[PDB]
């Protein structure tokens, strides 16, 4: 039973990250005390994913000296691809049911002659890799603990049937990365589906923003983006649950209770749910990718009832710390006596909040354009909400400077209370 | 009327228009710039309104015929970023027809135009709501003297790049007959194709259609 | 409780008036011994006030050889500011109120380590400056020898609260010079209130 193990297996040292040099045998027990495989820590299982030439990507020999840096002392196991991944790709498409087989094979022999606990293992998946690890685990003789995929696979696996694709069953706990998702239903590139007990959606999901290696570029994000969780270790990344990506902009759904707004990456917290759980942040295109989010209320007031449109603003942050002073937003269909909110977000630290400019500017430029009395409002309040502190500060002015008007001197609002 | 698409001297861009649009009318006599009657601002995009009857489409500039109205009288007309600011006109009616019923939006197309003098071959456009058993209409100019149409491509390409993207069979349909009514030479030509080749697919090769009649 | 001090000190010889070598760090105590901190004289905190350029204005360099001209051997300490101060002046008259919570935490550390007696204290304060050492003082553990205000802000601390501006129960003893009081109620450069112990109007 151990000769149909055809898809090899590896594991790596931080003194030799990027060969293959001790490999482990199924049903050979000479190796495994050949390798030094230390029975006490965790084990990382890496599958492949999809390629067309012969080699391995570029990501790997990163993501080996990433896990060997956030977790010493412990287990690399790379899955080799490289006589069954070289096809087109309806042909590569059937073999994840093999090689699933084989990766379920080789961890029941692992968890029947060494008793090995299955409590310590992480499934990490590519495009492919990451349905290979799905029809791994359900062949398994109990559940295995973790299973992470970075940004499935779409065409052929959309529309299958559970014990087919990445389930939520597959094991105990399973997260899942979303980054391409653009196009149409049963036609992307990643999945569409939500398939995860956890399903992050960054940006939204659509594209990243730095968008041959630019034609691949919005399809490793979903491993630059896991490179960077375990990198930073004491600097976690929040995701925010939400209900929709259009409701999301609005900035309504920042809210931290009752099993809302976990982690990304490695750093999750174990929060198992009863359906769908679709959860969205913003990143920044260089290689630290956190950026902060903010709620800006902004009640309008006035006595001449007048609306308009597409009107520009600018608004700064002025905080313990630093400062960001020239952030741009828009609002559509401003009028009186309304209150208005919406989605900031900043790449500069702040701290707490002390006061806050208010721009409105023109669009026009001629000389011409100093005349015909400029709109303008009566603004009293802004409540400001910050994401991950739940702190909601209350801004307001003096009895003097309280009118906003176009293509004028801003206001500024200081802590009200 | 909102702008005009070449924008200190930057500054007063889409100002000085109306006075280089009329040193060229008086310039070129031989050749008018014809200005075309409509309603209003998104009818004149989907080309339902050119028609020159009944003291309609009149010229641009110096050679204005003097026809009085009984209101306020808008017309239309589009440019081009340069010296010769004349530019041709043809409206393009295409009918949809096919078995599946799927709707789709955002589809960008390239068209070419195929004529005695010369030829123009990678005109884009883009057309929202497509779907079966449908007529569509719109707008199309160019700045290459053509003369009389006789062939035109269709080609509906695929906004994917991946080498995944050749499988996952491409929607397609079928097409049957395309209406071409010129603008200034009141023409309305009937194109169709033979009786192979007749199924336009995303990513796939264009259809060729010829003078039907 | 050392990591938010970010408006930093210096101390300066009077052998290198114009420069900003040997600083002060409040927590770290290898560099108190390194600046050679006096422990016997006097201690001139001066506190610098609003500016529109990058670097300090003409008469810090003067008034650092005149103090070390007129009180040989003492200690002379110039606090920056020049990530706060260049601003737009409502941004500016914010940052006092946490510039004077820094410096009363540096002077309650040199008071509660090295057992310093804060009798010997002078602060000298700009415009700005002298609103910035009124909030210092009464965030301390206990009272200050002397506050001295040279020509302190006008606009936004006008007609404010006594323990928000340079208040007459900030220190033990506060001298105020009002050489530029033109202006309206309200809409002055220079404060119009009698605010310290002792209030020289010079020329009126």
């Amino acid at each position: 039973d151990f000769r149909d193990i055809e898809s090899k297996f590896a594991l790596r040292t931080p003194e030799d990250t990027a060969e293959d040099t001790c490999h482990l045998i199924p049903g050979v027990t000479e190796s495994v005390a050949n390798c030094h495989f230390n029975h006490s820590s965790k084990t990382f299982v890496v599958i492949h994913g999809w390629t067309v030439t012969g080699m391995y990507e570029s990501w790997v020999p990163k993501l080996v000296a990433a896990l060997y840096k956030r977790e010493p002392d412990s287990n690399v196991i790379v899955v080799d691809w490289l006589s069954r991944a070289q096809q087109h790709y309806p042909v590569s498409a059937g073999y994840t049911k093999l090689v699933g087989q084989d990766v379920a094979k080789f961890m029941n022999w692992m968890a029947d002659e060494f008793n090995y606990p299955l409590g310590n293992v992480h499934l990490l998946g590519y495009s492919l890799g990451a349905h290979a690890a799905g029809i791994a685990g359900s062949l398994t003789n109990k559940k295995v603990n973790r299973i992470t995929g970075l940004d499935p696979a779409g065409p052929n696996f959309e529309y299958a049937e559970a014990p087919s694709r990445l389930s939520p069953d597959d094991a105990d706990f399973v997260d899942v990365l979303h980054t391409f998702t653009r196009g149409s239903p049963g036609r992307s590139i990643g999945i569409q589906k939500p398939v995860g007990h956890v399903d992050i959606y960054p940006n939204g999901g659509t594209f990243q923003p730095g968008c041959d290696q630019l034609v691949k570029c919005s399809h490793e994000r979903s491993v630059h983006l896991f490179i960077d969780s375990l990198l930073n270790e004491e600097n976690p990344s929040k995701a925010y649950r939400c209900n929709s990506k259009e409701a999301f902009e609005k900035g309504l759904c920042l809210s931290c209770r009752k099993n809302r707004c976990n982690n990304m990456g490695y750093e999750i917290n174990k929060v198992r749910a009863k359906r769908s759980s679709k959860m969205y942040l913003k990143t920044r295109s260089q290689m630290p990718y956190k950026v902060f989010h903010y709620q800006v209320k902004i009640h309008f007031s006035g006595t001449e009832s007048n609306t308009y449109t597409n009107q520009a603003f600018e608004i700064s942050l002025y905080g313990t710390v630093a400062e960001s002073e020239n952030i741009p937003f828009t609002l559509p269909e401003v009028s009186t006596n309304k209150t208005y909110s919406f989605l900031l977000y900043t790449e500069v630290d702040i701290g707490e909040l002390l006061m806050l400019k208010l721009k409105w500017i023109s669009d026009s430029y001629f000389s011409w354009s100093n005349w015909w009395s400029s709109p303008g409002f009566d603004i009293g309040k802004i409540r400001v909400k910050a994401g991950e502190t739940q702190k909601k500060v209350i801004f307001c002015s003096r009895e003097k400077m309280s009118y906003l008007q176009k293509g004028k001197s801003p206001v500024i609002f200081v802590k009200c209370h």
